[PDB]
């Protein structure tokens, strides 16, 4: 996934570490800060429009 | 920026890192969904932090 290393598609600054979770699937295209704002404002997933169940701060060990 | 995100699953060394191991509010992404599901199914902890595995999230990269 060559886009995994590109910046947050919302702020184009921070890395993609704000995983938007819904059930057993996640869309990772946004930083924790950007993804938390969406959760806080009760917005859906930007790409699939499923509700945001949680934000997971994603590390690549 | 996490340049290691595009390296393969550290377990099978084949499939991409799309098996996010979730525990509390954090996730360790270093394994494919297949490999991460086997760990969860067999009730193993997170390979790198040993926290219990709450869930595996099949991670897509829009
Ligand atoms: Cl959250
Ligand atoms: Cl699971
Ligand atoms: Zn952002
Ligand atoms: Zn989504
Ligand atoms: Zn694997
Ligand atoms: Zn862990």
């Amino acid at each position: 996934p060559l886009n995994a290393i590109e910046p947050c598609v919302i702020c184009q600054t921070r890395p993609k570490n704000g995983c938007i979770v819904h059930g057993k699937t996640g869309h990772l295209m946004a930083c924790f800060t950007c993804a938390k704002k969406l959760k806080k404002r009760n917005k859906p997933c930007p790409v699939c429009r499923q509700p945001i169940q949680m934000i997971v701060l994603t590390y690549f060990p």
